């Protein structure tokens, strides 16, 4: 659809601040296509990693960071809100202990600060979506 | 590039049968892209799975099968000839009694018939690639 995917754009994140993002699997559940968001310390792909989340569609949604080149500390969640052929719309909300995840407006999945949201520079969108928003609130 | 991702083709294979692929991953081998070949019995993407081939590039590979849509018999490999960064070239033979997967002319990975390969109709190349050749042999 209409952005391109991998979506990369530039970004600063503080408490207060929301990505918001609308799109749709490229695939049907059974196929498991896959969502991935990660927000980076700089602009470079190979970059560490504040918050990675990645939906398996269908199945389960996993959570990390990666820090000077390592994955640390995965989570796991099997709360699957998305639905099965459907367009979604994703909300990270940046809260002062944590991001949470609101999916087509339900509160889904959180994870805590490992690493001060300041350090973000960038957010990656890609996988097996489309994608026709992105949005970070810049107003605070 | 040059092909649409997912790119889907129908299909007939028989003993004898080569499926080329030439690609590139979408992203370093740091931030894990995949890549997903899928033998189908029906040019519908949810139905049955021959032959189901998954990179995940610089970690494994898996292979299965998707009867009456459950998977079967997962079989795994860590043999990993893709090069980060790099093209590749992919060579999938239909043998009498296997597939063999050829990558940039080295045979990497095989998986016996479960099905014979007269009841693939379409193939489906997708995930984190970008592709610039697929070819069937239907010279037999």
């Amino acid at each position: 659809s209409l952005l391109p995917v991998p979506y990369t754009e530039a970004a600063s994140l503080s408490t207060g601040s929301t990505v918001t993002i609308k799109g749709r699997p490229l695939a049907c559940f059974l196929n498991e296509p896959y969502l991935q968001v990660d927000f980076h310390t700089e602009m470079k792909e190979e970059s560490d990693i504040v918050f990675h989340f990645q939906v398996c569609f269908g199945r389960r949604v996993v959570m990390a960071s990666r820090e000077y080149g390592a994955w640390k500390q995965q989570v796991e969640s099997k709360n699957m809100p998305f639905q099965d052929g459907q367009e979604f719309e994703l909300s990270i909300s940046v809260l002062p202990d944590k991001y949470q995840v609101m999916v087509n407006g339900q509160s889904s999945y959180t994870f805590d600060h490992r690493i001060k949201p300041e350090a973000v520079k960038m957010v990656q969108v890609w996988r097996d979506i489309s994608l026709t928003k992105f949005n970070v609130s810049y107003l605070k």
